[PDB]
């Protein structure tokens, strides 16, 4: 797809067994999403920085399709205002930014 | 320009008679510059939400020019740890993203 930047580009993500929405995030180097039962073991991460550090569980490997698109990555679980498909992810997609 | 998302999408930017670096920001809705000195009337607005609201300084059409393509846009001025040029300029530039 093409996405057009008028809109929050929100779209919908299958990770996991779950059906999810998701905003593309260029401005994010990492893929963060709310709670989530996602398979094997994980390994404490901290992110933030800014204002403080949110403590999330980073998972390797794990596979979220995107519009009829897979992609296989790193993905940190916790507490996130709004579920994050940051570069880590977009890359994967082989999605760029075009003008 | 094709941008890939491997690197941050970090762009030189011509703003306001000086040339910054900026962020080219899909999750981000509006454009927020550090400190710069943009002409015309400027209103106060709120920005942020989450954790606490940072007070900028809203300044319109504003002309910024990236890679060679120009834009007007809203911009706000503010203490920001990195610029963001948000969907507000990136829909302006003609900007999508695609895979």
């Amino acid at each position: 797809p093409q996405i057009t930047l008028w809109k929050r580009p929100l779209v919908s993500i299958k990770v996991g067994g779950q059906i999810k929405e998701a905003l593309l995030d260029t401005g994010a180097d990492d893929t963060v999403l709310e709670e989530i039962n996602l398979p094997g073991k994980w390994k404490p991460k901290m992110i933030g920085g800014i204002g403080g550090f949110i403590k999330v569980r980073q998972y390797d490997q794990i596979l979220i399709e995107i519009c009829g698109k897979k992609a296989i990555g790193t993905v940190l679980v916790g507490p996130t205002p709004v579920n994050i498909i940051g570069r880590n992810m977009l890359t994967q997609l082989g999605c760029t930014l075009n003008f």
